[PDB]
Formats: C-alpha cells, structure tokens, sequence
C-alpha cells in the first residue's frame, strides 16, 4: 500500500526528469517542441536522445507528447487506461514537482484544473507541463 504506492509516483518523476532532459536537447536543436505523431501514443519522437524509452507509467497510462498553447505537456494515459491517484500519492508528486505543472483536464489551448494536495485519481488521464515558454 503506502510504501509501494510512493515508489509508483517516485518512478513518474524519474521518467519525467529524463523525458524533460531529452525534450530540452530535441528543442535546442529542431527549434521546435517535440510532439508525437497524430493519431498515436508513445515517445518515439525523443528515440535518437534515450537509449530506453519510458512506455507506460508505474501509477496507469501510456506516454505520450502534446503541445497545449505554447507549452510541452506529458501526458499520462489514454482512452485505454488513465492514471490512479490516493491523496498521499497526489500530495508526494506535487511536493517534489511544484505548483503550475500537474493539471487533471486540458483543451487545445488550456491547462484546465491543477491537481491538489487532496485530490484523488480514479483511471483518469494526468498531464505534466515539461516546458513553459
């Protein structure tokens, strides 16, 4: 339970780090942000800059890029499968990643409600700002 329910968010944050690290490289050198493809998951767009690519998240959802206004954002699950979330689990990703980041709704143009301290996830796509510009 509690142990191992920390554990699945610490191992979000890792691939987070390593997916921004590469996204930042991607960027510096296109000039543009990476997204993947339309009408697919995954991060096969960061391939040349990870030697293994992130696939699904330990807490539910698969991986994918998406550009929301001028941000990157991460997103985490799909129509398969969505993200799940205690309140414990909530409160340890925004502790360690900060406010402005974690958003449980987006639009095209929007990040929608930011994930709380007391929030929980039921299968539910999750979204993680990787560049604010």
């Amino acid at each position: 339970g509690s142990n191992i329910n920390k554990a699945k968010v610490a191992s979000v944050e890792s691939d987070y780090s390593s997916v921004k690290s590469a996204a930042l490289s991607y960027y510096s050198d296109t000039n543009k942000i990476p997204v993947t493809p339309d009408g697919q998951t995954g991060l096969s767009v960061l391939e040349t800059y990870m030697e293994s690519l992130p696939d699904k998240a330990d807490i539910g959802g698969k991986y994918k890029l998406i550009k929301v206004g001028n941000k990157l954002v991460l997103q985490i699950g799909t129509n398969d499968e969505g993200v799940t979330l205690t309140e414990a689990q909530s409160a340890k990703l925004l502790s360690d990643i900060g406010e402005n980041k974690i958003y449980t709704s987006v639009t095209a143009d929007n990040l929608g409600n930011p994930l709380t301290s007391n929030t929980k996830v039921d299968n539910k796509v999750l979204y993680i700002v990787l560049i604010d510009n």
